[PDB]
């Protein structure tokens, strides 16, 4: 099965799609983020974020609170499953993570954690 997406990141504060299937045969699995607009990443940055469904809104949190040059991620988080760089117009950014980190049985979300554009870049990550 295939292991690998690209998820783009737009000028309207959208991923092109909010929900990712992991299929469990998978050992690793990649997202590659990508930002087909115009806006550089201060104006409209986005980044790619893994985490349980409860933990995500810490993660928001204290990522908006450590700001810009700390890519809107807390230091040291271990909420962060796996998670890209935060990336602005014609950027790109891949990660790749282990599907053993995957507890089967939590649920999973992704988010984007440029302040406020949550509020529309969040979705789910199925592990099937
Ligand atoms: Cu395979
Ligand atoms: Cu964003």
């Amino acid at each position: 099965a295939e292991c690998s997406v690209d998820i783009q990141g737009n000028d309207q504060m959208q991923f092109n799609t909010n929900a990712i299937t992991v299929d469990k045969s998978c050992k690793q699995f990649t997202v590659n983020l990508s930002h087909p607009g115009n806006l550089p990443k201060n104006v409209m940055g986005h980044n790619w974020v893994l985490s349980t469904a409860a933990d995500m809104q810490g993660v928001v949190t204290d990522g908006m609170a450590s700001g810009l040059d700390k890519d809107f991620l807390k230091p040291d988080d271990s909420r962060v499953i796996a998670h890209t760089k935060l990336i602005g117009s014609g950027e790109k950014d891949s990660v790749t993570f282990d599907v053993s980190k995957l507890k089967e049985g939590e649920q999973f979300m992704l988010f984007c954690t440029f302040p406020g554009h949550s509020a529309l870049m969040k979705g789910t990550l199925t592990l099937k």
